[PDB]
């Protein structure tokens, strides 16, 4: 209930709501059916529209107008924001020549400077260079502040999910807005754009912005905005906040435009109705520069033009109906479109099964449009699993197409033209960044970056501690002037032991067999300098990863690589090696094809044993330094101890040693030689963090070997690629992958084929970031280079899309 009859005379977008049954007067009102009778009249004036006209100069104030462009305006703080240019001569802002802003230039009384978030609904990545001719504002705002080619979203590439992580640094899965449409099994609630759950809080987690601010004392304006509120009045109300007394006065605001997205929508993302939104857009920007003008604030403010995702054709034609696939339509639920969620109609039917849900839409067709996945198999960079909204069963929707249930769905609840919810590094779902202002930099490039780390920034323009979130703090100090966040790298946790030759041959009954007795004081000095590490500085480029938890582990040192061995997991933790653009690939010699010797540096006790594979009829097992890159035939056999030894599934064997055995040497020879980082990762409660010990739900058959969910490698050479990975002077260049260890290859509908028409295939798809990595092992890499801990931070952030 709202008591209604109250008023909002001197109340018009007051920035504390007042609690119910009294009636509110703030920019969300209208949404809660709880605006004061008068809102409309005192707060949404329109009369005479939002430009003064030059008759209206000097006029006598009229409070019934819009705005106003008399001459006491300016210290009201309610004037058109085209006063100062029709009434006193001034220029437009984007008519102005940009001049770096060295320093805050405030009015007295401001103690930061201001953040205007200026937030905008499928602006896609690409209306920057293809729309610029329309959008001089924005291009003003884009080529003299810094910039980014685009900003990756995160997955579903949805509104309100880019939105929520945008405002807290989150993934979805970790601040719960895990789409535009959720069921929540806990609350037996549902989640939906339309309506009134939505505003249930219960659905929000994280800590927004906004609300960051707020608890430590820094004031904010309301960043939402009822959809009736038209654009000028918003910004006419952010303008008029900012000419509140000091001690009233928000430091940071936002405003959000529904366009292009909702134009998109009907005429796909460059239909020739496109042109008119973006021309609009660009005039609500140049009506808050003009407005900021006027206030003396258009060198003070920080502005952040932002979008949360792209926009991309899809027809109603183009949609992949499950009835087509499965017999038992009608007892799943589907949450439909750009994605695919399943899950069971009714939990009182235990003839659900969602294994055979999952076969049924597995490679059936020749040119299926979308590929299911049980949610911890989709790829780790997405981190789209843990939550309890997402349901077990998603299907990853080719761009430009739908999936629906039925036919009737479709033409029963074209009509549209565009879309988006895809995979976040498609490129048409890829969305802008534009900082302007005194903290930021001067006509400044940046590379990409994931909108993820937007959270950190903005705390740092306003001098906040930011909430535990998923940015990495530092990755974007090359953004800003100033206010950068230096941080320091996590000291190590666990150090390392130093094994020497403490065991013989015959302590060890592992079952395993090697053809190597085969057999100086040349080469025998030689292979206990190695065995030292006379040769880690090749094969360890950027220093050993650091441990950030409580563990034990050795060091082990070869001709060929170095390795951190775990004692708990009895298998390496990372496996460091480097391979030049002239190392050769051979063979593994036909004796040595089940080679598997013990490690005199490390005990039987904490050994993998040959005998649990051979019993073990689904498990087989690799090595992490492949064979095939031995520097000599006498280094190969360092290759075979039971230290490089892992768990592998044979239908994963497929994909790894083509991966050892022909892609390692292709990147060498493109990249002047790469450096290779490859371990294992268990992720068995797939919350994208390591797993304890107690945590892993598969071992090899009457063994404690424990089997890894993935296994990943990181790829580092020159990003100067004139200089070998080795004798590199600058900024370095990496790609990773964190692939999924499956005991088959449903993923890869060719993998009947040779690994040559899949196996890449796979691992694009598949590709990580460094960061990844450290989540899900626990460990700090590239804590010895040349370059600054911030260009490191980047680094580790980078993805490689293979998008073109
Ligand atoms: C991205 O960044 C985020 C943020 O840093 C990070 O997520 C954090 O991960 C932490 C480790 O997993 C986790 O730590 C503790 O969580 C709870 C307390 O959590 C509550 O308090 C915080 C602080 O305000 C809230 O933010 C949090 O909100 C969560 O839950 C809400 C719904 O309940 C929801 O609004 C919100 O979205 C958020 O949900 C998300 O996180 C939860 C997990 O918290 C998931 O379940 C959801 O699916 C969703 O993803 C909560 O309100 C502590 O109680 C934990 O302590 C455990 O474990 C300890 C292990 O050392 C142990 O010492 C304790 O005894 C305790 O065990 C108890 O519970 C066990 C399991 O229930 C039980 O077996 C045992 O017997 C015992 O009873 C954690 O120490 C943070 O909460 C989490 N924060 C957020 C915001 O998500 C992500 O990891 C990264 N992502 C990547 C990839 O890096
Ligand atoms: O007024 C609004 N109407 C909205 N709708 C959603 C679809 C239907 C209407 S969202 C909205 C405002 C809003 C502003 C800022 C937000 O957080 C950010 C964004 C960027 C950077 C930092 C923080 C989040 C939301
Ligand atoms: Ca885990
Ligand atoms: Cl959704
Ligand atoms: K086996
Ligand atoms: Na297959
Ligand atoms: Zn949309």
């Amino acid at each position: 209930w709202t008591a209604t009859s109250g008023s909002c005379k001197g109340r018009c977008f007051e920035l504390q709501e007042v609690g119910p049954p009294d009636c509110r007067c703030d920019n969300l009102c209208k949404s809660y059916s709880s605006c004061c009778h008068d809102f409309d009249e005192l707060c949404l004036k329109t009369a005479r529209g939002w430009e003064c006209t030059k008759d209206r100069c000097g006029e006598v104030r009229n409070e019934e107008n819009a705005c106003h462009c008399s001459e006491d305006c300016l210290s009201r703080g309610d004037c058109c924001t085209n006063y100062q240019v029709v009434c006193k001569g001034e220029s437009h802002w984007v008519d102005d020549d940009c001049e770096e802003i060295k320093v805050p230039e405030c009015p007295a009384g401001f103690v930061r400077p201001p953040l205007i978030i200026f937030s905008v609904d499928g602006f896609r990545a690409s209306y920057m260079k293809k729309g610029s001719k329309v959008m001089p504002n924005i291009e003003k705002l884009r080529s003299c502040g810094t910039h980014a080619p685009y900003m990756r979203p995160v997955y579903p590439t949805k509104t309100f999910p880019n939105l929520y992580t945008l405002a807290t640094g989150l993934y979805p899965e970790s601040h719960g807005i895990v789409g535009n449409s959720m069921y929540d099994p806990v609350f037996d609630a549902s989640f939906h754009l339309r309506g009134r759950e939505k505003f249930n809080h219960r659905w929000w987690g994280g800590q927004p912005l906004w609300i960051t601010a707020t608890k430590q004392g820094v004031r904010a304006g309301t960043f939402f905005w009822s959809v009736s509120i038209p654009h000028e009045r918003r910004i006419l109300t952010i303008l008029q906040w900012l000419s509140l007394p000091d001690n009233e006065r928000p430091s940071v605001y936002a405003f959000y435009s529904e366009q292009p997205d909702f134009s998109g929508h009907k005429y796909g993302p460059f239909g020739p109705e496109m042109t008119n939104p973006l021309r609009e857009i660009d005039k609500t920007v140049g009506q808050l520069m003009d407005g900021l003008k006027q206030l003396r604030l258009h060198r003070c403010v920080n502005v952040i033009f932002v979008g949360d995702h792209g926009m991309e054709d899809v027809t109603c034609d183009r949609t992949e109906f499950l009835s087509n696939y499965l017999t038992n339509v009608d007892d799943i639920t589907l949450v439909p479109g750009t994605l695919g969620r399943i899950r069971a109609k009714s939990i009182n039917n235990s003839k659900y099964d969602p294994k055979t849900i999952i076969a049924a839409l597995t490679c059936k067709k020749p040119d299926q449009h979308f590929k299911p996945y049980m949610k911890q198999h989709l790829p780790k960079r997405l981190h789209y699993a843990n939550n309890r909204r997402i349901e077990d069963i998603h299907l990853l929707v080719d761009r430009r197409w739908h999936v629906a249930r039925k036919p009737l769905d479709v033409y029963k609840k074209c009509f549209f033209q565009g879309d988006h919810g895809f995979d976040n590094k498609v490129n048409s779902m890829q969305t802008v960044f534009v900082g302007y202002g005194p903290t930021f930099k001067y006509r400044t490039k940046v590379p990409p970056f994931e909108n993820i780390e937007l959270y950190n920034v903005m705390c740092d323009l306003l001098g906040l501690k930011p909430a535990p979130n998923n940015g990495t703090h530092g990755s974007l100090n090359h953004l800003l002037r100033t206010n950068t966040f230096r941080p320091t790298m996590p000291d190590e946790v666990s150090r390392p032991n130093y094994p020497g030759i403490m065991y013989l041959q015959s302590e060890f009954d592992l079952g395993c067999t090697c053809d190597d007795k085969v057999e100086n004081k040349l080469e025998e000095l030689n292979k206990r300098l190695h065995t030292k590490g006379s040769t880690k500085e090749r094969h360890l480029l950027y220093g050993r990863p650091a441990v950030l938890y409580r563990t034990s582990y050795d060091i082990l040192y070869h001709t060929d690589f170095e390795s951190g061995y775990s004692e708990i997991f009895l298998m390496p933790l990372w496996t460091s090696y480097t391979i030049s653009k002239q190392a050769e690939v051979s063979s593994i010699p036909e004796h040595l094809t089940n080679c598997v010797r013990p490690d005199v540096r490390v005990s039987p006790g904490f050994s993998q044993n040959c005998l649990a594979y051979k019993n073990d009829k689904q498990m087989s097992y690799g090595f992490l330094f492949p064979p095939y890159l031995s520097s000599s035939p006498e280094a190969k056999y360092d290759a075979f101890l039971v230290t490089n030894m892992v768990p592998m599934y044979p239908a994963f064997k497929r994909v790894w040693a083509y991966f050892q055995r022909v892609l390692v040497k292709k990147y060498a020879s493109e990249r002047n030689g790469v450096n290779v980082i490859s371990g294992p990762i268990f992720d068995y409660n797939y919350d994208g963090l390591r797993d304890t010990e107690d945590e892993i739900k598969q071992y090899v058959e009457g063994s404690s070997i424990p089997v890894p969910t993935h296994y990943y490698s990181i790829i580092t050479s020159c990003l100067d690629f004139t200089q070998p990975a080795d004798k590199c002077d600058g900024p370095l260049s990496v790609s990773s992958f964190i692939l999924p260890h499956r005991p088959d290859n449903d993923e890869s509908c060719n993998s009947s084929e040779d690994e040559s028409k899949w196996v890449e295939e796979l691992m694009k798809m598949h590709t990580a970031r460094v960061r990844d990595i450290e989540h899900l092992t626990g460990l700090d890499f590239y804590r010895k280079t040349s370059r600054s801990y911030s260009e490191i931070l980047t680094l580790k952030t980078y993805l490689h899309t293979y998008e073109s």
